[PDB]
């Protein structure tokens, strides 16, 4: 389904921290603009996607679940295709591509069991829904959810920590106030501008805006 | 490719001894008769298939290459999926339907060195194409080329027989002269009614015809 295709677009621009604006997706695709904006329109009526004021393609729930499996699904793909059949590693993305389609969950269930780890693809990236396949401003705290989102820097404080190892951490990673960085939770808490995996006292009382 | 689900149909249908008429196809791909016939239409301008004077469909050299091809990604795909990912033995055959129209060549090559065995199917019917991947009337010894013919016995010429075991696993397949069987060679020549593969002295004098 070209649907697939487009969320998959849409899910990898963003992973990229690229706005997915419809000539990205184009331009990705090697899809003409006014083919992009048909499927776009066709996207919107089934509920998959909605066009921001800023012209970018935001997906909704149900599009940025559907996304997700067929990322997941692709790379799972790309742990088989290298970890087991050792196809030429130049050649497994683009024969991912073509699986991400076909892959059954319940084969994915099995590749889960078969394979070594299933953390990253063979291209760095991390696999996506294997949960959901079944095996002053805020304070960082508590303003990060726990998928990534671009936040605004508004307070440090330093004066308040004990602890200072992380001061050049975060200079190292250009983050000061005003830095715009995406901030993660996970199993503790990290900042992206770099990755700096925040101590509890720098999460506690480091601030985050958003415009 | 709808194409290529075409062309593996009627080579499914001919492995299974069955007539490739329009209707037997349509039914086996749940698509209606009109519809197959506008897509056999597009096959014929393509050069892939002809239609006999029975109505059958007979592929070209071109068409059965493809379709062989297709067969052979399809078996490798359920032998993958059987013996490496292990999905449910129920679900190999619909999984492995989607994964021959996507998996690369390469790839197939790949399998081939990784599965311990390639000669058939889970389902007990031979992977073709591997050779092709990289890695009186007429006596029987003459008649058969390499791939199996449907043929008519017109002599069995038990009278000049020394070795005489074989006389009755031809009784016991239904083997008699007017029997339509087929014949084929091997690395030794064998019929098919039952399989009889035969010793060379009935192979030289045994004789077949065809309307
Ligand atoms: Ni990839
Ligand atoms: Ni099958």
């Amino acid at each position: 389904d070209t649907t697939e295709m487009y969320l998959r677009t849409i899910y990898e621009l963003e992973e990229e921290g690229v706005t997915p604006l419809r000539a990205r997706i184009a331009e990705r695709l090697e899809q003409s603009g006014p083919t992009v904006s048909q499927t776009v329109a066709r996207m919107e009526r089934d509920g998959l996607v909605v066009v921001a004021s800023d012209r970018s393609l935001q997906m909704t729930p149900t599009g940025r679940t559907l996304a997700t499996a067929v990322m997941r699904k692709h790379r799972l793909a790309e742990r088989l295709l290298t970890d087991i059949i050792g196809l030429d590693i130049n050649k497994v993305h683009d024969e991912a591509c073509r699986w991400e389609h076909v892959m059954s969950d319940e084969v994915e269930r099995r590749l889960v069991k078969v394979l070594k780890d299933v953390s990253r693809s063979p291209f760095g990236n991390p696999i996506p829904g294997l949960d959901e396949l079944g095996v002053p401003g805020t304070r960082v705290i508590d303003a990060a959810t726990s998928m990534p989102r671009k936040v605004r820097i508004v307070q440090i404080n330093e004066i308040f920590q004990v602890k200072t190892d992380q001061f050049t951490q975060l200079l190292d990673a250009d983050i000061r106030v005003g830095s715009e960085v995406e901030i993660v939770d996970r199993d503790h808490i990290t900042l992206s501008h770099k990755d700096v995996e925040l101590l509890d006292d720098l999460a506690h009382t480091i601030r985050i805006e958003e415009l």
